[PDB]
């Protein structure tokens, strides 16, 4: 039950909480925060002009397969993002790839 602390289901589709550091060297998943309830996201961009914001976006738009939008946390590490139109299940079996 690793990255469902990081995960809720709410009507609209699912809410994704994660912690993202910037100009890291491949964007992908490093980790679990069990504290904080988020995935560690290391984004391959710089964090200006929204470029790691977009980076994190395309990332999980093409894990899920759908659009993902940052709900919470625009200027900040910790950003909520609501992948649209998905259930829990299907976000835990894409993580778990
Ligand atoms: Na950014």
């Amino acid at each position: 039950l690793y990255f469902q602390g990081s995960l809720r289901e709410t009507s609209e589709g699912v809410i994704l909480s994660v912690i993202v550091a910037p100009n890291a060297r491949e964007t992908k998943i490093v980790g679990i925060d069990g504290t904080r309830g988020r995935v560690k996201v290391n984004v391959a961009a710089p964090p200006v002009k929204g470029k790691a914001n977009k980076e994190l976006m395309k990332f999980f738009k093409k894990l899920f397969g759908a659009e993902v939008v940052i709900v919470r946390g625009e200027t900040s590490r910790e950003k909520d993002l609501l992948i649209k139109g998905i259930t829990k299940k299907e976000v835990i079996e894409k993580l778990e790839l």
